[PDB]
């Protein structure tokens, strides 16, 4: 992984630079993903790298603290701006709004402020969505997936968590159970039903056999994979493959 | 243009369908672009096509009326939801916020509600940004350019306005001077400096000669184009080519 870090950094210095920038900003929810990116950007831009903590009306005050500790540890400048009063309005107008609805809206708010922040400070937005998340379709389009550059999007959640270790990320971030945070008691291993030590291995084979041809559940069980786990994931994938594709435009 | 319409419709029935939908929604600011798309979608989905009018704290009550007339004319179901109370908050927190900053934020709000609306009604978002706008980079990323499908993105503003005529769009929409609407007294022919009868012709040659190779101002003046007008546009283009490209992700 030491060689990996060196790679991501260089990828960062080259991408931001070829666009005419010297500063970058990203959301810092206080999670593994968001923390990993931040440390990398700090390694390359130091003070020119800025983090934005946008807790909502339902965020966990504990996560904000972890993000506050993280910053303090790597000397990462930051700005605290709560989106609470915005989701408040959303609620008054939408009382029957489902969990996911409120979650999508808040993630689109955090996106508006990262880009509003980049406009007035001349910075580029850097995403923090990992490969496993992108493949699974578990991300908000034009929300937390909206960025100009992403250094760890081709890294599975497993490769992500381990990279962080070599990055010396506060252990409180590591031991922290996967959770995109959108409301209360949410977690990835809860709405997905399985841990990343179960999900990831199959994604490695899916992105090795069915490069461009349709996925075949049959040829998957042969490698050694639970039936339901193979049919569930496969669906999820094909059901969200549109999120990582440009919009459809008539030629 | 009659043959063109037939094309766009079919493009619409096929795209929405291959994604697992039968309903579509789009923003209806009461402008040429937004109106053109709406009429097309109505031709194909009838009542299954929905328009969303999201006026802000600075919108012109006259435009909302034109959108209200438009709908009434083609029997287009719609929902009226003002984003005012949201930009209000943005303002209180940001009093030194520039025009463009407030404009970008509001366009990202309209995007949040189109996608929140599509989530609860099972619909697909359809963009309304025209080719000239995309090339010029005059559009909000993850704002009014955020859509799943766009039927007129490969149509220059000139080809757009004329298509509308054959669509029998209320003349009040036609005669209406170009303006993306972001605040007061704004207009395209004001922040760009030239009319589309000046901008478009050059774009047709730019997207005919320099397919993949860098633009050359010299070989452009030879065709017959003002120097400043050639150097200005060219810049604009290369300065926003990142908006219509997927985010940068390290392999």
């Amino acid at each position: 992984y030491q060689k990996l870090i060196v790679y991501l950094c260089d990828f960062l210095e080259k991408e931001v630079q070829k666009r005419g920038f010297k500063k970058v900003v990203y959301g810092l929810s206080g999670g593994l993903d968001s923390a990993v990116v931040g440390v990398l950007c700090q390694k390359v831009f130091k003070e020119n790298a800025h983090a934005l903590l946008m807790p909502s009306s339902v965020s966990m005050p504990e996560n904000k603290t972890d993000a506050l500790n993280l910053c303090e540890k790597f000397s990462i400048p930051y700005t605290e701006y709560s989106i609470a009063p915005y989701d408040a309005i959303f609620s008054s107008h939408f009382k029957d709004a489902s969990l996911t609805r409120k979650g999508n809206f808040c993630a689109r708010l955090r996106m508006a402020f990262l880009y509003d922040y980049s406009l007035k400070s001349d910075s580029l937005v850097i995403g923090t969505s990992n490969k496993s998340e992108r493949m699974l379709g578990y991300g908000t389009l034009f929300g937390d997936l909206a960025c100009a550059i992403n250094p760890i999007g081709e890294l599975f959640k497993t490769e992500v968590y381990e990279l962080a270790r070599r990055l010396n990320i506060p252990k409180k971030i590591l031991n922290k159970p996967p959770s995109a945070d959108l409301f209360v008691g949410q977690s990835d291993e809860k709405d997905l039903g399985y841990p990343y030590s179960v999900i990831d291995p199959l994604l490695k084979d899916i992105e090795a056999l069915f490069q461009t041809k349709p996925i075949d559940t049959e040829t998957l069980a042969q490698l050694g994979y639970d039936e339901i786990l193979v049919k569930n994931i496969t669906s999820r994938i094909q059901k969200n493959a549109f999120k990582l594709e440009l919009p459809a435009i008539a030629k």
